[PDB]
């Protein structure tokens, strides 16, 4: 019930042109929410209105499997406790007042996070930070809401998330039974934890 145009305008109205440094806009979804398909056009819309914006994903902050494994966390990769929270938090802080900030990008195919893979530069006025746990009512995570200048929740029904996740796994070459089991495991449990621990957003799409 909201157009991208109205989303862009709503973000702009809520930002403060007089505010020193870089502004942060959070877009929080769940696994399967397709959040990157919203954040990127939003970045482009804002840039077109004279606010150069870029999308900064949180995925680069996954711990490596070599850490997760001995901790018994490997089967839950994607869960909040499988992220470098303190490192992500440090990035969010750096983005406000550092001119130039290097950060990691997650390589899905290789199932690793690559350090030194991306940079937010001084020309960027707004960072749209996208992730699953940006409005998440848990220790540490809940403190992030204080950092955001504007926050957006991407709201997708659980049923829709599931279907999208199964397709994901089907694409990966899993058969249907397997794809369902895989999705119903981790991803959907995370989606559920997210729904169970919602912090309020400035704006909700759609």
């Amino acid at each position: 019930g909201m157009t991208l145009a109205a989303l862009c305008q709503g973000v702009l109205e809520r930002l403060d042109p007089r505010q020193p440094g870089r502004q942060l806009v959070a877009l929080s979804g769940a696994p399967g929410s397709g959040k990157s398909t919203l954040s990127n056009p939003l970045a482009a819309a804002l840039s077109a209105q004279g606010l150069p914006a870029e999308v900064v994903p949180m995925d680069g902050f996954h711990l490596d499997n070599r850490l997760l494994e001995p901790r018994g966390l490997l089967p839950r990769k994607g869960a909040p406790e499988t992220f470098d929270f303190e490192g992500f938090q440090r990035l969010c802080h750096a983005l406000k007042h550092q001119e130039r900030v290097i950060y990691p990008l997650f390589d899905r195919a290789r199932d690793i996070a690559i350090a030194g893979a991306a940079e937010v530069g001084p020309e960027c006025r707004v960072a749209i930070i996208e992730g699953n746990y940006l409005l998440f009512d848990a220790p540490g995570w809940r403190d992030l809401t204080a950092i955001w200048d504007v926050s957006i929740r991407l709201e997708v029904p659980m049923a829709d998330l599931e279907a999208r996740l199964v397709q994901r796994w089907l694409d990966h070459g899993l058969n249907h039974d397997a794809a369902v089991a895989r999705a119903q495991g981790n991803d959907l449990a995370n989606a559920r934890a997210i729904e169970a621990a919602r912090l309020p957003a400035d704006l909700t799409w759609p």
